[PDB]
């Protein structure tokens, strides 16, 4: 009935083993706002917890271009990349990750 | 109640945004096991979550320290770093995470 | 007669053999102590898996009727709802064993 109360739902889900209907209801909360940054980082993480980490490179990507200046999301789409084998794309973000924790220092 | 159920409530708890009471069944699947890489991510990220960055650091510096070539590990300790303001340390391990990436390749 | 005997059999049954047999003696079981919230979790998930949703569902309302604080069965329910359709009730039912987590911490 809200974001917040679908996205838990969907964790539940997911504790108990119900893959598929937990990326339903987290789809369905990413559903009421596709742009909320804090839902698509779940929805990705969730992808990535059940082995579908192109999905989740998705999201993550999306969330980047939604507030590219967002250290953590460019560490972790950094992260997904790199486990996925993806050097070049995880060593950019990475390096502007970098570059934004260099204009922090400044 | 084992490590995963510890887990899986604190977790549960993590999601309702409740930090402080999930810190207490992340600490309790800790003590389970203290060398538990994926645990002490876990309540480090809870710990910074909550507020106490310091400790929060502390505990991923351990999970750094107990597997220090893992580039997830640290990427999330560059993370909590930068947070604090910690700029050189955070760069530093970050620099570390690529050039893994890098060797990799 | 004894549940000792009627659990074996009943799974005995499901293990290895018909469904209807094991529910069967699942509900004998369940009659033999109305109370026990075991049986009744049992005889929920193989009525569930068997594909009868809404039993499942009877049984485990009954469970949670009998131990209103256990997050096990709150939990379960929750599950069994969310993959039923009713996300309602479902969130409910979270909102409840989430509320006993925290309270058994603080």
């Amino acid at each position: 009935n809200s974001i917040k109360t679908l996205s838990n739902l969907a964790n539940l889900l997911a504790q108990e083993g119900k893959a598929e209907e937990a990326i339903k209801y987290m789809r369905k909360a990413v559903s009421l706002d596709p742009n909320n940054i804090k839902t698509l980082s779940n929805l990705a993480n969730l992808l990535a917890q059940e082995g579908k980490a192109e999905e989740a490179i998705k999201y993550m990507r999306k969330a980047v271009s939604l507030d590219p200046n967002n250290i953590k999301t460019l560490s972790n789409l950094a992260v997904l990349l790199a486990q996925e084998g993806k050097a070049e794309e995880a060593i950019k973000y990475m390096r502007k990750a970098v570059s934004l924790i260099d204009k922090a220092a400044k």
